[PDB]
């Protein structure tokens, strides 16, 4: 209409997931689905190489502790080795190419930038990069990252921060601000559920157009047909994997509704399908090189969706071998094993400022303990297997190889591999989502779910 592209750039161990939700949004309220863009890139090597100063002083995170801890000491010595003026220039030279083409697509003469995180000091670089690249910004939005330092000159700027508490505040409480621009406070929310609230959307919107929305919920569209374009992408660095797609429609029991799957494809990273509005469906996925049979569930789609995102583990930060000595016991063959996705932090410690506890059940027993999910681990993935592959739920005993990955926890529990699983979330903003899935076994089998980040 009389709108201009959006393009997105997410944080460290992020991707389009976190605008998947805004997009919806968006479009919602008249832009054309494809205004909206995303640019992902490898998190893992733009940290190390150049944000060391916030992965080992604080701007950043805790996952500088945890590096040497993960990555091997030799692959780190090759990603470490790469140039810095060279990785600089030739992943400015791609988001240029990303924004080159939005406004061929559109006739705009100029983009709205939004940043989360690291995505923030990503960005803030890029538009201090030289006055081509800014003279095709019109506004420019800081969701929860960089503080203390000048908005770029002549661009209007807006700067939005959550609850310090969220993560290790150990720095600035409750007053952070970027020179220049205009700067605004939701106290009351956690990282990552900053990123993906109605709240924050009706403030990007207003700040971009000059309006109020007509509506911040996620409107069902007309018609009996959905467009989906997603991707399976390595988790953290984000490279295109390659493997085979089945998509089976399900009944309320996760009992599969035809003999032949109503999708078959081979992908190679990025897919594009037209499915049914409303109606629940099994995604399977087998990788190339494993064996391993994954299955994923989410709650159905009602607009199209153009910014699916389908996590895989990979090397050099394969997370998912974690688990390999539980799958490769005896006792694998009996239980089912599940990873749990929201972004949204799921909280089982209570807190005044954030006012309110998650609850997460799986076969009735709740996961989302003051233990498990404490605010300061701020709980995006959650993984529930029996840890140890002795027949005992021990839920408060902590599993300790998961205490150095960012964004993750896990609990002990055992889920017999017979019948079906039930799962239930009621969130601390208020409203329930539940999924009753088949108990796949540990053995040959991987469970994802993914619950919505907002129930109205
Ligand atoms: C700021 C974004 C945080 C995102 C947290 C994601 C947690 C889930 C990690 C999934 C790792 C790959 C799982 C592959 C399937 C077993
Ligand atoms: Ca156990």
């Amino acid at each position: 209409e009389d709108f201009r592209p959006v393009v997105f750039v997410h944080g460290l161990a992020g991707s389009a997931g976190q605008f998947e939700s805004q997009g919806m949004r968006f479009a919602a309220n008249g832009y054309p689905a494809e205004y909206v863009k995303t640019f992902e890139y490898d998190t893992i090597s733009w940290a190390l190489v150049v944000e060391t100063d916030m992965l080992f002083s604080g701007l950043g995170s805790e996952f500088g502790l945890n590096i040497s801890q993960i990555i091997d000491p030799e692959t780190l010595d090759k990603i470490l080795s790469k140039s810095r003026e060279r990785l600089i220039d030739e992943t400015f030279s791609r988001l240029d190419r990303v924004i080159d083409e939005a406004l061929a697509e559109s006739g705009a003469d100029k983009v709205d930038l939004v940043g989360h995180a690291m995505g923030t000091f990503f960005l803030v670089r890029y538009v201090n990069s030289s006055p081509e690249r800014a003279a095709k910004v019109a506004h420019l939005i800081l969701l929860d990252g960089v503080w203390g330092v000048d908005a770029p000159e002549g661009i209007p700027t807006l700067a939005v921060f959550g609850n310090p508490k969220a993560l290790p505040a150990l720095g600035l409480p409750e007053e952070k601000v970027v020179y220049n621009a205009t700067n605004v406070y939701f106290n009351n929310m956690t990282h990552v559920q900053l990123c993906t609230s109605p709240e924050t959307f009706a403030v990007m919107f207003e700040f971009i157009n000059g309006y109020k929305p007509a509506t911040t919920d996620i409107v069902p569209q007309d018609g009996d047909y959905v467009k989906v374009k997603g991707k399976f992408l390595a988790f953290a660095t984000n490279g295109d994997v390659s493997g085979w797609l089945s998509i089976y429609p399900i009944d309320e029991n996760g009992k599969r509704l035809t003999r032949l799957p109503v999708k078959f494809m081979r992908v190679k990273g990025d897919f594009e399908v037209r499915l049914r509005k409303g109606q629940l469906y099994e995604f399977q996925f087998r990788k190339d090189f494993s064996p391993i049979i994954y299955h994923y569930y989410r709650a159905p789609f009602v607009r199209d969706d153009l910014w699916a995102r389908f996590l895989v583990s990979k090397p050099p930060l394969d997370v998912e071998l974690l688990i390999l000595p539980e799958r490769l016991s005896p006792a694998a063959k009996e239980t089912s094993g599940l990873l749990l996705i929201r972004y949204k932090e799921m909280i089982g410690e209570y807190d005044e400022e954030i006012g309110g506890v998650d609850e997460v059940y799986v076969n009735g027993v709740n996961v989302c303990t003051e233990r498990i999910c404490p605010i300061e681990r701020a709980v995006n993935g959650l993984w529930v297997f029996d840890r140890g592959a002795d027949g005992k739920s021990d839920l408060d005993r902590e599993v300790v190889r998961y205490s150095i990955m960012p964004f993750m926890s896990a609990a002990d529990l055992v889920v017999p591999a017979e019948g079906t699983i039930s799962i239930a979330v009621k969130s601390r903003t208020g409203g329930e989502e539940s999924f009753t899935i088949p108990a796949w076994s540990a053995d040959r089998h991987s469970i994802i779910v993914q619950f919505s980040d907002y129930i109205v």
